[PDB]
């Protein structure tokens, strides 16, 4: 009678609660395995993410003990939520695996991008996402880092974001994964200080991969990307190359420039639902909000506020939702530390 048992999923070995039942693997993440199973005592089916020593280096353990601290103490509708943690083996020196057992959604956003959607819809997933944005952002988490396979979905268009995106400071890792870049903002990319709009740009990245079902900017390496992004929206005008670093504003002034396109022509009326009135006002008003959400220079684009008050989002506004209370976060929680105080940390939040 011990309370685990151990079952294959591929080349892992899940060794999990007893009340979890029917594992089936759902996915191969970035520091983890996932699995949906019925949970036997909750009666209703959970996901289950195993962390593999998650304290191998610094990068898998300051993603791992983030994500710990803030989903145990985050609790809003647009937020991924944690129903248990735990860890089979008994002591710290055993102490290898975290497991993280958090509700089921039906699809992430990867999946609902090569489907139209009508604007009711789109609408809705996009206001949730602002809506999750503003709950971090009002406990001073600016995520950086959205994606389109970090936001799930379910049947009933209800919408969670799965992570809390990139830690502060930050580096290497040994990996055959390579991580993301299409939905990082430009301040991100040169490296030049944000603020809490730099989660808009990620936004206006994924509606206009809604839209258009197509990656809007997807450079192998940062210089590609910048290139892809440049050539649509066009050369930032003078005033933000002003606020770059000398060395890399060299880099941005000389790159071949573009006039670059207009809204219109990047997100053509074929695009849209556009048949009856109500569709063409509502593709009208969605072109109008990529166009505020897809600024290049941060100082002009438009913020979670305005994008929630914004006519194709404001249909939904609940204040309920939007001015929720914020998270109460641990401070020093952009912190550096050997792997074996990595370890301590961790297994100490896993254990409270
Ligand atoms: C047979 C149902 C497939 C739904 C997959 C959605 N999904 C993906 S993908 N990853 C996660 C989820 C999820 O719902 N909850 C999670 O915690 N994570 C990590």
């Amino acid at each position: 009678d011990n309370q685990f048992y151990s079952v294959e999923v591929g080349d892992s070995t899940f060794t999990v609660l007893k009340r979890y039942q029917n594992l089936k693997p759902i996915g191969s993440g970035a520091q983890g395995i996932v699995c949906a199973a019925y949970d036997a005592v909750l009666d209703r089916n959970v996901a289950i993410k195993k962390l593999s020593r998650p304290f191998q280096n610094q990068t898998h353990a300051k993603r791992a003990y983030r994500e710990l601290v803030l989903m145990k103490c985050v609790n809003h509708k647009n937020i991924i939520s944690l129903l248990n943690v735990f860890t089979p083996q008994k002591t710290l020196e055993e102490f290898q695996d975290v497991y993280l057992v958090m509700e089921l959604m039906d699809a992430n956003l990867c999946q609902v991008i090569q489907m139209e959607l009508d604007h009711e819809r789109m609408s809705y997933l996009l206001y949730q996402m602002l809506c999750g944005i503003k709950h971090l952002h009002s406990a001073g988490i600016i995520h950086r880092d959205l994606k389109p396979s970090n936001i799930v979905v379910k049947s009933d268009c209800t919408l969670k974001i799965l992570d809390f995106g990139l830690a502060r400071t930050a580096s290497f890792m040994m990996t055959p994964y390579v991580v993301t870049r299409y939905y990082r903002a430009p301040e991100v990319i040169l490296g030049m200080g944000y603020k809490e709009n730099v989660d808009i740009w990620s936004v206006g990245c994924i509606m206009g991969e809604m839209v258009r079902h197509k990656i809007l900017f997807p450079g192998r390496d940062y210089i590609d990307q910048w290139n892809k992004v440049i050539e649509q929206l066009g050369t930032p005008c003078p005033e933000f190359m002003k606020k770059l670093q000398p060395t890399v504003r060299n880099y941005v002034e000389n790159r071949p420039k573009y006039a670059g396109l207009t809204f219109p022509k990047l997100f053509p009326d074929s695009l849209f639902p556009a048949d009856s009135e109500h569709n063409k006002l509502k593709a009208s008003q969605a072109r109008d909000l990529l166009s505020k959400m897809l600024v290049i220079d941060p100082a002009k684009r438009i913020s979670v506020d305005d994008a929630l008050q914004h006519p194709y989002i404001n249909v939904w506004y609940d204040p309920a939702e939007v001015e929720a209370p914020p998270p109460q976060i641990k401070q020093l929680d952009e912190r550096e530390h050997t792997i074996e105080e990595w370890k301590e940390l961790i297994y100490k939040e896993v254990m409270n």
